[PDB]
């Protein structure tokens, strides 16, 4: 069976990741991990509780790792045990994945050195001094690493990744089977795109985050450069 | 604050609730629940468990209702708690939403009769013995009454809520915080766009649930007919 893992970790934003456990969850011979430091409950940004299924210590050697965004990165970022772990598994994963600021933890553990990477557009300046080489498109992928936008980019990528297990067919049948055809009915998903008002809006709500992730940021490439 | 909630019931297709509730979630002034029966673990059709956080009995008046659908919707057409409780919370609601399959509780409940409605491509005949008048669009609305298509149908119709409740300048940025703008890599999200093979394959896979979804269907349009 193919081994899936999705990193859940408190503060995630959830979307990120049960998105794409759900498409994930619908091809045949997989197993799907959702991992922390022990099972049981973790709380989500929303107040949404999920449960981890396995620990660290316990998780099999995965095909497909993904990690998820949301407020709770920054600590993630700083959290020895979570990025040796995410570096072990990258070593041997067919598939290193994230979603929105998912990627400052990949960079964090020092898995986009030298490498073509995305991520959410209110955090793109910090992706350089991990090492990463900048790229403003929606799914990037170097390599075996992709990295994507928005709250729904695993999604859209965990369909690739049927493609790419399996067959085209495959990943078209499960597409068809969840009738998943998006609509949005507003084209502001972009700051390329959005309302000048709107963007100034998006961008003064995080601003203090934005602060904090600057320092965490210089922190986790200090550890880095050592 | 605006009361939103969602019905969660074993076996749930978790992403047609997971996704409205992040982008819902995202809002100023509003309370978000789960409810069920009782609060406590519900565990979904792919073994994600998730937390219901109230009961039938304690559930404030909701502002909006939203069923998901699933597997899990043929039971919950014929258990009337369930039922009565939607009855109830649908006569004072702004609005009363559904996703996918969502739509044959809502129809089990009594509340499309000579209602415009959607549902899943696969379940389509069903809404007529229902009383609905049959609509193959992927949002139709009849009054306060919007039933969507495919597994993120309430992300989309979320936005238009959000707008709604609030203003479009709110909606415009939830959209950009969420950096929403999906690009599927496949055009297969409907039987009229899928390779014919595509659509065969996902009918047979289907036909077992139709068989008995279309059982049930007649013994809940016979509750309605008394
Ligand atoms: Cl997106
Ligand atoms: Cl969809």
């Amino acid at each position: 069976a193919v081994q899936i893992g999705f990193l859940l970790f408190p503060e995630v934003q959830q979307l990120d990741l049960t998105g794409p456990h759900d498409v994930l969850a619908s091809l045949p011979d997989v197993q799907v991990h959702l991992i922390w430091k022990e099972p049981g409950p973790v709380v989500a940004s929303s107040g949404l509780v999920l449960q981890a299924t396995t620990s660290f210590a316990d998780c099999p050697p995965l095909d497909v790792i993904c990690i998820p965004g949301g407020t709770g990165v920054g600590a993630l970022m700083e959290d020895p045990q979570a990025l040796a772990f995410i570096r072990q598994q990258a070593a041997r994963a067919r598939y290193v994945t994230s979603v929105c600021t998912g990627s400052l933890v990949l960079g964090a553990a020092g898995l986009l050195q030298g490498k073509r990477a995305t991520t959410h557009w209110a955090y793109h300046e910090l992706l350089a001094p991990l090492g990463a080489i900048p790229v403003h498109e929606r799914v990037v992928r170097d390599g075996n690493l992709l990295t994507g936008t928005g709250i729904t980019a695993g999604i859209d990528f965990a369909l690739t990744l049927a493609a790419e297990l399996f067959d085209a067919a495959t990943a078209q049948r499960v597409q068809l089977q969840l009738e998943y055809a998006p609509a949005p009915p507003f084209n502001a998903g972009s700051p390329d795109t959005a309302p000048a008002s709107v963007v100034q809006q998006a961008r003064q709500r995080a601003a203090d985050s934005l602060h904090k992730r600057r320092e965490i940021t210089l922190r986790a490439a200090a550890r880095l450069a050592a």
